[PDB]
């Protein structure tokens, strides 16, 4: 998986994410409406704040999400974690104890700041412990955005929990963030500009074509690369305007560092490669998508219809 | 650039290209109809006789095609040869002389099959000639395709005309066909199958996440480099069923090794860029594309309208 | 610099070091005998009890080591760590207080197995002074061996103090040892075995000499890059038997991943370079080392004569 | 393999190689004194004109050299260059026919100035014929130098006979010597300067130690991979003064791109490494090596004693 967020000039937030998996999960769009029932294993159940889109599958009635994004332009998406993510084996006293496919709804739900996301952060407790016996528990980290910044939440026996300020706009698998961050050093060499004519020892040695400032940038699928490629575009790609361009700018990165089918297969001998695209557009309240085996474009909306649904709208 | 082809197993052809370039040329979709005027600098006037579909630019009313596509599924795509290209000062008596930029319109007016066109290419000279003195002449390398199988036509000061079986169904930029296929022995290392734990001394070494078996593939723009990526993801992407998923296909390949915007400048302070790629389906008849500023699928087809129109078609 | 140890099949180590500077420190190897005077910053001033070897500078008489070896077959060499190593304000009551420099004679005097060690440095205060005004307190962490284990000691402003069981037997530069054992995941594509031809669709695709299993293995100066070079060869290369093969084995390791005068140039104008590789053969109790400037090996020997000298032994 | 020449400022040349081999082969260092007989199977047998002397094997009286230099400062290495090497069916009238090996003594023998090779070489026919039924034909190319001008031998299924000036002062293995050369342009984006800190942004990102200059230097032993290194360390590294120092330099340059011990194993199972390394001083007509299991510098000279002695003098 990879995640990204930037906005335009205006403030208008772009923020969607890969899923890369083996497997088909049935996942499709769902829209949560407003006062829509929302139980909690640890907290008092109650109702939806606000209405949220994103994919995901429904379990006994609740929408159990990829990536959500809220009609405030708040939005979390959860990507793999292996051989790091760990929750507790239960809940902790003076603490707002979550589930941790809970945690999904609680920050779409109840926020519209990150600034407020992470104060409340400090008091939270994620718990080991699926939806159901039926299910496992996915070894998670997050990240979470708003038109001013971007956080990412990881639990880790390694480091308990951490949340970092993500300036990149990108987030990938395991290692953890603060590794993957002091990889890049290790990248200041990576340039946009071209190199040019060189003389070494009187022969001329020149490139043949443009890209050769970029010199070492892996192009590989390891998560340790994809971050590293996915945070220098993201940081060099120019601010563009306008819904189209901003929606476009986004699907050019995230289709850069997909995981190509064929091109991964793991060691139980399947296949791992980019299933769908994702980016939710704050400004217009649209989710778009497309998938491994449909290329064209899709397009849901958080609206008058749909905010104010009486039940689950699933695509 | 980067040319793509490949079939699904019913020989159904999808090829097409990434256009790199630095600028907006003004260029779109244009349908050449039946019957068209075809006028030649060397060979006899005359006009075309199948209609071909492709991108490009109308000079006068002569379109000058990037790529094009005839409707029995032969095509053709002219991408960047830049310090090696090279033509003829003037024609050769006893050969089929043709202006560089003449080759488009000829292949694909004159042959349904590629070894008709290996062939004929034997008493070809392309000589050093724009369309009118008001245009540079373009140092370009073509690859060449049918269902059955592409070839690479390259003219050169290095080596003059040669012709390449392309079995990779790819195609970048310089240096020379043969060059790039040597360069795959370097690479030979590559593995889509992940690499498992190990024990260094007795240390535990293990992957982080999927995708470690290609470890030092390439992700810059550098020409070699992207011909490595594009090749290997090509060769080991599955066979696909249907329209729908092959066109999806075409795009992921052609997607992952995009030139992304602010990722290149080149040495004049231009940023250069995949402006668009297009995927030509033999099967329907249809031309798809996108660009770098709007990412939704835009197809053109060649049908009973459009193949017997009165004049050039242009959207 | 790159720090090494590997023992042959009866237990005999050979343990020593790349220093790699842009500075001319003139340095020189060093015989520091028994009943050497030995004052401490923090501690009741001593006597030396063990004859130490290595390559120092002598300060109003104090013998300053870049890599110590005591006559017992223990030894420690410090090595760069800038951005991280961070040493206290002062001396702490109850604490073991040695300001930073006086690690390298404080370990080689009081020990002679590294488990030892480790449970010795649970009390141990490392302090941020120098050895007088007219030196900076240099920032480095340390790689300690007996002919058992190998242990890493960092102390950072943002870890504090933390030991390492180094099983790979090599260290670097910046950053922490953790996140270099941890960046070893991301290289276990890398394979000593060859690959063979491969059919890419039917274009036969060979490696054209030997090594193409290590795709991806760097060879540039970046510490993370000579920590998993020297890693992966350290444990990589047979046992062999006698001086003379095992100390040419250390140093076609350490050469293979030295920093080449001309191909590193820092951000103030400077080449940076290994200016002496250095092996310690605890068998024959012999200091090996060579020059940029002057490839011949020279041997230096812990002997009854130069174990009891009256006086520091400076070459 | 890995050729690598040099002069100081006062044209005192440095010339020699490494041999990368499975196993060691028997060869030590001779001296071919003046007045030696020189049988030759395609032309007439003669007495040596000048005193050489290198690595090689004595078979029946006659020096097989893997390397070999003359007395007046011109020397010549043989390299595998297997895949491509390919020479004559039987000799050819009109022309110098040599056995593939004779090559070694018929340059050294003859010449004095690169120039004046070059112009003969132009009439030379190589012949693929061992010095008897004992021995196969080895794939070789060849590196030849005075203290003006290196060139390149290769004579190829291919391409025939080619004759390159080699600038770099580098040889490796296969492929041809120009596709080395056009690879170079691909790394175009090395640079010895360190990069600095960066803003991605506003997230600092900064090198942790010295190199990042040099982001993607292969470190592998693939032959294009040692080609590209050695080049680039051989161009940067400095002019300096003395034999010492030069000497030194020249080891230096060479056991980094040396080929590890255990690090590269062939498709037949064999381990491939460095087994020595060699450097002829044309100043002092000294013949410097040393190999994997003995690293200490070894000479041998060219003298009054040895030049004029009454036999092969082997050591
Ligand atoms: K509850
Ligand atoms: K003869």
């Amino acid at each position: 998986c990879t995640g990204l967020r930037f906005t335009d000039d205006q403030g208008n937030l772009y923020f969607g994410r890969n899923l890369d998996v083996g497997q088909d999960y049935g996942e499709g769009v769902i829209i949560t409406p407003r006062n829509y029932p929302l139980p909690y294993k640890f907290l008092d159940n109650t109702t939806t704040k606000k209405a949220v889109i994103g994919m995901g599958i429904v379990v006994d009635g609740y929408p159990s999400y990829f990536d959500c994004f809220n009609e405030d332009g708040l939005g979390i998406a959860g990507l793999n974690f292996p051989h790091f993510a760990k929750f507790s084996d239960g809940p902790i006293d003076g603490k707002i104890n979550l589930a941790s496919y809970e945690i999904m709804l609680w920050v779409t739900q109840n926020f519209t700041k990150v600034s407020d996301v992470k104060e409340a952060l400090k008091n939270v407790n994620l718990v080991n412990e699926a939806i159901n016996s039926s299910f496992a528990v996915a070894p998670l980290h997050w990240i979470i955005s708003d038109k001013d910044e971007a956080i990412i939440v990881e639990v880790s026996k390694q480091y308990g929990m951490k949340v970092f300020d993500d300036k990149l706009g990108v987030l990938t698998n395991s290692p953890d963030f603060n590794w993957h961050l002091t990889n890049l050093g290790n990248y200041t060499g990576l340039d946009p500009h071209d190199a040019t004519a060189q003389s070494w020892n009187g022969q001329k040695v020149a490139p043949w074509g443009v890209g050769t400032g970029s010199l070492g940038l892996p192009g590989d699928s390891i998560p340790a690369d994809r971050f590293v490629k996915a945070a220098y575009l993201n940081v060099n790609y120019p601010t563009v305007k306008g819904e189209k361009a901003n929606v476009a700018k986004f699907f050019n990165i995230l289709k850069s560092v997909a995981m190509i089918k064929g091109s991964v297969v793991n060691k139980l001998g399947s296949d791992e490669y980019t299933v769908y695209t994702a980016c939710y557009s704050a400004a217009t309240k649209t989710y778009y998508c497309n998938f491994e085996n449909d290329f064209e474009l899709k397009t849901y909306k958080l609206d008058d219809e749909t905010m104010n649904a009486d039940k689950l709208i699933t695509y």
